[PDB]
């Protein structure tokens, strides 16, 4: 990120403003509220600095810019008409290691000033820190409408239950319970903006007396083929709630941002099947939130059977969040609809190697309208190939292979059957196989990209 | 306001972590992410900080706390598990006055690390001062539910565009319309993310040329099979920027209620409306200049009819796109327990409809999961042929009706049984047959 935001504790600490007119009263206004010991030096005041000084609120120093005044100081801001003065104010800020901030120059100096929605003690910042000033105003615009007036109310009556919820729960896990139901609780927040407080009182004692859930979960999670824009709702509030994260190869750097920084996250990519099984089994033991996060959707060739077959009977309770299939996501943005009129009456999801011995359905999969869908058969391709020629398959029905579906990196090749083979060789894992008419479509639907 | 948020530029600027466990590891990561020289003090470190330090992507200093360390630093951290060593540090930052945060302690530091959302270079920082982290924690889900993630790369490109939006926009209020249909244009959105630069100016003059009232575009999206949470960001973020919303039955009243409110609402379904009147609808009201969304049950591309509804648009030049969604095969057999394939039990799944004929034989052959969708009605005849095709009559069956919703029944049960159970439902319902629907009595989470 090109911003560390942070939220200063400003009480009783100096800063200097450089500079005297209307902008320079803004941000003094903001270092005043924030409880700073302040000093303006500039040349000359607009009129409401000599007021502010007045009843003993900033000191005052009038004439150029003096650099010493800097020695005590936590924060400088350069606010002056004059590019040369702002320069020297930011070089000796620079020095010193205080961070300055320049008002006319947001590309140099330390610090930004984002824009702020109070909702005391509730604060959200907005900033695009200097490009866009107009997506700030229209994100914080927006923000504005959504969080309602009361969330400050709640806030408030939530540092001051701090206390009392740290001495009654012990564990960790009980006072996430806890405040997960405090703060979706309307009733709670309509009393305490209404002043009442023997409802407030009421709800709370209720609260801190329900038994709260000890035990663990683990929830599967399907990540979707990759865009992180194709993660459901559900989904992202599990990721986002989590305690563990277990993910593989096939979940993409996009989708892993969305974890919350604070859980911790164990690698299963390159491990077999009954150490994930034991992992997961292991890491829920300790009584937290486990998600498993698997790429596509996990009941499609992701084994998620096997992970919640152990905790049927370890009493472990579980659940599942459906995902989209590598299929439907490379489908959507490849331009190739899996159904259409009668192209396909159905359609075919198929691995491409089985359990070592076995073969493949030939005589089944090379029937007339429908749409297969190969999983994982791209070293299998030649084969598929052959086998489906020999079972009556036309040799100009079109082909394609959706290699990385749904990325900024997905590529897209297609022909007819006769040429699946050396398709395959100009693609890699991770990559799908789309069988049929429907494949023509390509050239009407394709919005995504030329590649 | 008894805390000033402001957004550290810290790239190539010593900064001071104090601890080598996990947490130290959290805040490393996040201070790495933003650029900063970081050195990092503790008595012992988790193998992940000697992967980084071999790298060269920061230093390590092994020892007890060293205040010298604090020397030529712009922000300190304590991360440890001792109070005694947190304090320490705490005092030689502010005598230093170096802005600092104890994890373990929001009072007692001078700065407080808020939850934040990254589409860089647009950042939101939420915090309440220590009071309600897990309140912070709700807001920043919704907030990256709310925020596209390419978001950054089209609020970069405004950059150097603001010098065109004066010489071809005089007022601030037009001004300010044309960046309104900016930074909501997901065409210019992919097409930045996707490197794609010439997509890029075909949208960028578009954008210049086309009326300053006119946004035509058509999406289509899934809704998925009825439960609002099974809706994608994407989805959700389209429905939030629709100027109208084309829905039928099969959209669920939770995803309707998702809907922005001030949003011209076309109810196309049935009532006790054939396919091309809906195609014209959809062309008739995109080309007034208007930004379409057509929301569909389940997956617009699996028996939607999502590709006939694109190709009456492919012709009059209407620019548009889909957000896939949960199926209902995923979504019914996700919420009943019964996934799809398991083991060797099914080397395929098989999706398929209830002119021309179903090939019967195929669908009886072993080692597949049929999945039968608008079948209900032909469900008698299907137990039938079935069985006289040489399915196993012990074959287990399932019919799944209004999946993933708080209304759902589920029916399980023998092949042989299959004709009666379908009276005991009505549509929307699915028809599972295959061996993993035994699964069910060990999977089965929702009821
Ligand atoms: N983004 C993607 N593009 C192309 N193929 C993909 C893909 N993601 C997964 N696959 C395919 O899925 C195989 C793993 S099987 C797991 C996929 C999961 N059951 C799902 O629903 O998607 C890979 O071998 C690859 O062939
Ligand atoms: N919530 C639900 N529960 C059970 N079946 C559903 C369902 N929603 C849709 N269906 C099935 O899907 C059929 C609608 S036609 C296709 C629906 C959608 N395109 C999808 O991807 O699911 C219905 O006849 C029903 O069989
Ligand atoms: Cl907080």
């Amino acid at each position: 990120m090109d911003h560390l935001p942070i939220f200063c504790q400003l009480r009783d600490r100096d800063c200097l403003i450089v500079g005297g007119g209307d902008v320079a009263e803004r941000k003094a206004r903001l270092l005043l509220e924030a409880g700073a010991r302040l000093t303006v030096n500039a040349l000359t005041f607009i009129p409401q600095f000599t007021v502010w000084a007045n009843e003993g609120m900033l000191t005052l120093v009038e004439g150029p810019f003096d650099e010493t005044l800097l020695d005590s100081c936590w924060l400088a801001i350069a606010a002056t008409d004059d590019d040369t003065v702002n320069q020297r104010v930011s070089d000796a800020a620079e020095s010193r290691r205080i961070f300055c901030n320049v008002v006319a120059a947001p590309k140099a100096a330390s610090f930004i000033m984002p824009s702020i929605i109070d909702r005391s003690p509730l604060m959200v910042a907005v900033s695009a820190g200097g490009t866009s000033p107009v997506l700030a105003r229209l994100l914080r615009e927006k923000l504005e409408s959504l969080l309602p007036q009361h969330l400050g109310q709640v806030a408030r009556y939530a540092g001051q239950l701090r206390a009392r919820v740290k001495k009654q729960f012990a564990t960790m896990g009980e006072r996430r319970r806890f405040w997960e139901k405090f703060f979706v609780n309307d009733r709670l927040a309509q009393s305490l903006a209404n002043a009442d407080e023997k409802a407030v009182n009421a709800t709370t004692e209720r609260l801190f007396s329900e038994p709260l859930d000890h035990r663990g979960e683990v929830v599967l999670v399907g990540a979707g083929p990759g865009d992180a824009g194709l993660l459901t709702l559900k989904g992202l509030q599990q990721i986002q709630q989590a305690d563990i994260v277990v993910y593989d190869r096939l979940v993409s750097d996009d989708i892993m941002n969305l974890v919350r920084r604070d859980a911790d996250r164990v690698f299963v990519g390159k491990v077999p099947q009954e150490e994930i099984n034991q992992i997961l089994l292991r890491e829920a033991q300790k009584g937290k939130r486990v998600v498993r996060l698997k790429g596509g959707d996990p009941f499609i060739f992701g084994r998620g059977g096997e992970e919640l077959e152990t905790l049927c009977h370890a009493g472990i309770p579980f659940s599942v969040v459906p995902g989209i299939t590598a299929a439907s996501g490379c489908s959507a943005y490849s331009g190739i609809p899996l159904t259409h009129r009668d192209y396909a009456q159905s359609v075919r999801l198929v691995t491409g190697h089985l359990k070592t011995g076995g073969e493949l359905d030939w005589e089944n999969l090379a029937a007339e309208k429908q749409t297969l869908v190969f999983y994982m058969g791209l070293n299998q391709a030649a084969t598929i190939q052959e086998k489906l020629i020999a079972f009556g398959m036309q040799a100009d029905m079109p082909v394609a292979l959706v290699e990385n579906g749904t990325s900024v990196k997905q590529r897209v090749v297609h022909g007819v059957l006769t040429q699946l083979g050396e398709l395959a060789q100009q693609v890699e894992s991770p990559a799908l196989i789309i069988v049929g008419r429907v494949v023509a479509l390509r050239d009407k639907l394709n919005w995504f990209s030329n590649h």
